[PDB]
C-alpha cells in the first residue's frame, strides 16, 4: 500500500547522458549508438538568441567545433546535422550502454520521468506530466538543457521530451526527440505565452481511484452524474472535458474497486464545487493530475 | 527555476538489486562487494511471522536454502549470518557494479530516495522522508521488502534505509544497513503503533525559502517573531520545536534571499494560524516538509 509520485529508474538513462559544448555553450546531449543528440541552441551565443538563423549560425560550425565529453573521454564528432530543433552529432563509437529504445511524441496528459542534468550528469529524476497547454512544470536550471523525459517498457526506452527552454512563467517547455517542440513554443529569447493550463480530468479519476484503494474514501458520496452534467461542472473550473475514452481507460480501475466511473465523477463533481474542506486525499490537499490510468494500475500493482 | 520532488539517479543502486528467495519467500537483496543484505524475515513463513524466533529458524536454514540472484545469474552464497534484523549472505562473486558505498543511520528529518523493487528488479524511484515517529510513508505492495533507501554525494551511495514493514496504518517500517530498526519497531506481525507523526519544522522554512527563490511569495509578512513565540505556536499545531541548530542551518537560504530566518517562522506562524486561504506555494495547498535545507539548497544550484 501507500501511494507516491514515482519515477521510473533513471539507470538507462544515466549511462546516455553526455556532454556538449559549442563555442562558450554547454549543455547535455543523450548518446544513443553513434548519435549524440542535444538543442540546437547550442550553437547560439547570448546576442544572437533574441532571434537565431540556426541555418547561417550552423554554417560557421564544423564537427571539430562541438565538444562531446562522456564522463571524462572525449568523442569524436565525424558528422553533424540539424533536424528541426535538435543536433544531431555522428560519433565515430556507439554508446556500448545504449539501452533498447524508441523515440516517442507523446499527447498531453500523458506522464513521463525526467532526469535533471548538468554537464552530462545526472543530478536528479522526477516525475512529471505534458501539460494540455504543452508545458510541463519541472526543476531546470541553466545548463539542464538537453536534459530528456522518457518512459521505460520492461527493457525498452521511450524518449518523449528533451530540454530546452523555460517561459518567462517560470514553466518548461522542449520538444520530442526530433525535435518537434510540443505546443507553439519556438527556440527564440521572445516573449512566448503558455496558454491556458487546464486540469487532466482522466489523471484526477485516476488518482481517486487509487486514494480508494489505498484507503482515502472520505470523498466517496450517495450521488452519480453523466458524462455531460459532469462536462458542464468540469468546464467552469478548467478541466478537461471526459470522453468515453477516459470513461474506457479508467475501466480496470472501476472494476478493481467496484465504482462505475460515472459515481467517482459525482465524487469530483462535489470536490470541485466544495473544495476538500481542510481534508487531504493521498497526503494531498488538491486534486492530483499528474498520474495517468496506467501509472495508477502499474503503481499498485508493481510492474517492474 | 521550477521545484520538485526529486529523487537522487538511480543507477547505482539498480546494479545492486537482487532477488533473494528462501522456502516459498521471495524479497529484495542488495549486493555490494560479496555481500547479499536482506530482511531476515525472509527465512519466515506466515504461521511464524506471529512470532518468530529468527535463531532458532535460522539453524534450520543452509547456505544452499537461500537462492540468490542477480537478473538472470544464479549467485553461489557461501555464508551466511544474521545481523539485527539483516541476514548477510556471503557470495563466490564481488558485485562488478558495485559503486563506492557507505552505511549510514539517519536522523528523522533527514530526506532520502528509495528504489522500489520486486523479484530484484527495480520499478521506481520515489523521495521521502524519515518522519520523526521513525516511520516513512512510501510505497510499497508485497515483494518490495529488501527495498532500499539511499543517498548519493558525487560517486559515494550512502545506504540508510531497508524496507521490512507495513504497519496496519499503511505506513512502513525499516531498518538501516546494519540490521536495526528505525525507531520502536519489530520483524513480527503483531499491532504496532507508529506515534504521534509531527511536522518537520526545519523542512517546512527550507521549502518557504525555494517557494521565495522560485517566485511564490504571497505568504511573505511585515512580522516577526523570536524562537520561544514561534515554538509556542508550533506545539499547538503538533511541529518539531525549531532549536538555533535549526536556524543555523537556514543560513545559507536566509542569505541568499535577504529574509531573516526568524521573519521567515513569523510567515510560517501566520500560515499555521490562517491556512493557505485557498491558495498554493510550489504547486501544494499544503505545508511541505519533506525537503531539508541541504536538499533545497543543492536543487537550487544543480549539486550532480
Ligand atoms: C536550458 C539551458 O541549459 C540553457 C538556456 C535556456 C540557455 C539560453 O540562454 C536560452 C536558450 C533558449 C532560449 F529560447 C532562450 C535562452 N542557455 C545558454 C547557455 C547554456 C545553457 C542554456
Ligand atoms: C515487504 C514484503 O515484501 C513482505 C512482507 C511485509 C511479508 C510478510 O508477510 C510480513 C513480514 C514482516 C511482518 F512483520 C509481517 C508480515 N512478506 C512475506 C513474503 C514475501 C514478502 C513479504
Amino acid at each position: 500500500s501507500g501511494f507516491r509520485k514515482m519515477a521510473f529508474p533513471s539507470g538507462k538513462v544515466e549511462g546516455c547522458m553526455v556532454q556538449v559544448t559549442c563555442g562558450t555553450t554547454t549543455l547535455n546531449g543523450l548518446w544513443l549508438d553513434d548519435v549524440v543528440y542535444c538543442p540546437r541552441h547550442v550553437i547560439c551565443t547570448s546576442e544572437d538568441m533574441l532571434n537565431p538563423n540556426y541555418e547561417d549560425l550552423l554554417i560557421r560550425k564544423s564537427n571539430h567545433n562541438f565538444l562531446v565529453q562522456a564522463g571524462n573521454v572525449q568523442l569524436r564528432v565525424i558528422g553533424h546535422s540539424m533536424q528541426n530543433c535538435v543536433l544531431k552529432l555522428k560519433v565515430d563509437t556507439a554508446n556500448p550502454k545504449t539501452p533498447k529504445y524508441k523515440f516517442v511524441r507523446i499527447q498531453p496528459g500523458q506522464t513521463f520521468s525526467v532526469l535533471a542534468c548538468y554537464n552530462g550528469s545526472p543530478s536528479g529524476v522526477y516525475q512529471c506530466a505534458m501539460r494540455p497547454n504543452f508545458t510541463i512544470k519541472g526543476s531546470f536550471l541553466n545548463g539542464s538543457c538537453g536534459s530528456v523525459g522518457f518512459n521505460i517498457d520492461y527493457d525498452c526506452v521511450s524518449f518523449c521530451y528533451m530540454h530546452h527552454m523555460e517561459l518567462p512563467t517560470g514553466v518548461h517547455a522542449g520538444t520530442d526527440l526530433e525535435g518537434n517542440f510540443y505546443g507553439p513554443f519556438v527556440d527564440r529569447q521572445t516573449a512566448q505565452a503558455a496558454g491556458t493550463d487546464t486540469t487532466i480530468t482522466v489523471n484526477v479519476l485516476a488518482w481517486l481511484y487509487a486514494a480508494v484503494i489505498n484507503g482515502d474514501r472520505w470523498f466517496l458520496n450517495r450521488f452519480t452524474t453523466t458524462l455531460n452534467d459532469f462536462n458542464l461542472v468540469a468546464m467552469k473550473y478548467n478541466y478537461e472535458p471526459l470522453t468515453q475514452d477516459h470513461v474506457d481507460i479508467l475501466g480496470p480501475l472501476s472494476a478493481q474497486t467496484g465504482i462505475a466511473v460515472l459515481d467517482m465523477c459525482a465524487s469530483l463533481k462535489e470536490l470541485l464545487q466544495n473544495g476538500m474542506n481542510g481534508r487531504t486525499i493521498l497526503g494531498s490537499a488538491l486534486l492530483e493530475d499528474e498520474f495517468t490510468p496506467f501509472d495508477v494500475v502499474r503503481q499498485c500493482s508493481g510492474v517492474t
